[PDB]
């Protein structure tokens, strides 16, 4: 390895549109996308994965004006991911994930599921009524996905770059997402890279950790 | 192999605190946080390593109150790895982060530098300024760092948590971080599960792709 993919990868600026993922990789990224941590387990997400031309193109759509130089991305990868979060915590998504963990197995009595439901509505609770900022907690486990995405498709061997140089007001009402209950936040065209990636040669660069980091 | 680690890692609820990360691995964490991808590449962040018993102990000071049951993985596992973003981003980081890819050999002339600058620019005053979420979307970056680390330290074999039960307030405080320009947001202990750990034999609980996912 994993370090050497950390080390390998990069934020890809061109794909080859004649490339596409393996019907096997396609399934793999939605074992990602799906199979990524968040806090509480809540998942508080929706992913529209694009892989049609028409899919595409309704997506690059939010890639105008300023957002210009990313929709060749957009448009010339072979599966394009929209990452979106929840707008609000709603108690039915409270009940889905605590009646799916259920289902799955992780309850030996029915007390450990009632106490499973009430220790993740504190924490929604902090932070829907106290705090105020459930959008922005649920929009940063969104991140999370994505950065656990990053590294797994990179760890696929398949090439990427994560995108937030696009309007989200667009993709929004292009795909319904206001009146669904979500927000798009991330766009994640992969692929394979072309010729004119031009930063697939380019060294990568990163702050020293005597700047970033302390040892205690 | 990726698609194994994603389906097997956990969240681990108990540490062994004698069984500590190698050399090797303890420099490999590091290259983890060092080099997760984050937008711009502005890595608006800091991170505290612990490997010390009082290193740990005055992070787990953070885990007090109703956050007591996160406080003994603080105190039991090898290392213990403190994410904190910027609270503020300034003219003076973002000279930082371009002079730094100028000296990796990112810039083929002065004006490819100066146009990597203003870009950055753009994003960084569209946050500061139109938006006032700066600190949110650093923020965004951290969880972004914390998904891609979670995966690789499992590909490296190390059990991890994730733990947002606790109080940033102390933390913050005990290590100075708002005098510095930082804020705590995430806590992941590492090293390797106890017998203790009831989270290692569960089986892993998502929500159905039916409901989380579309494809177009
Ligand atoms: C952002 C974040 C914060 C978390 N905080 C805690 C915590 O404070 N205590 C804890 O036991 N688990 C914590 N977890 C673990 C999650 O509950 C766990 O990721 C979730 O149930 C999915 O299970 P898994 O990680 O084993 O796949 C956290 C996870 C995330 C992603
Ligand atoms: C239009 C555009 C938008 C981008 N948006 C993001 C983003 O939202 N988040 C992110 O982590 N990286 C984003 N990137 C890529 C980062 O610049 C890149 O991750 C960073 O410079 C580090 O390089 P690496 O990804 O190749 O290691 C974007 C790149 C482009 C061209
Ligand atoms: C269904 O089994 C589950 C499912 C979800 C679980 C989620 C959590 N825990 C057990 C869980 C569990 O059972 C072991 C332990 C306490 C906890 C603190 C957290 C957290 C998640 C959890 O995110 C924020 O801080």
């Amino acid at each position: 390895d994993i370090i050497s993919v950390a080390l390998k990868r990069h934020s890809t600026k061109a794909f080859d549109a004649s490339k596409k993922l393996t019907p096997e990789q396609a399934e793999q990224i939605k074992t990602l996308l799906q199979y990524s941590p968040s806090s509480t387990n809540s998942q508080p997400w929706h992913f529209i994965v694009a892989s049609t031309e028409e899919g595409k193109a309704r997506v690059a759509k939010s890639a105008a004006g300023n957002y210009v130089f990313n929709e060749r991305k957009m448009l010339d990868a072979s599966h394009v991911v929209v990452f979106c979060a929840k707008t609000a915590m709603d108690d039915v998504w409270l009940k889905l994930v605590v009646d799916q963990e259920d289902a799955d197995g992780r309850f030996a009595t029915p007390e450990a599921k009632a106490a499973n439901d009430k220790g993740r509505k504190f924490f929604a609770d902090m932070h829907r009524k106290d705090l105020h900022d459930d959008a922005e907690w649920m929009a940063k486990q969104v991140y999370l996905n994505v950065g656990n995405f990053l590294l797994g498709v990179a760890a696929l061997g398949l090439d990427a770059v994560p995108i937030e140089g696009f309007d989200a007001a667009i993709l929004d009402a292009e795909f319904g997402l206001k009146e669904k209950g979500y927000t798009s936040l991330v766009v994640v065209p992969v692929g394979h890279h072309s010729v004119e990636d031009f930063n697939a040669t380019l060294p990568k660069s990163r702050l020293p950790q005597n700047i970033t980091l302390t040892e205690v």
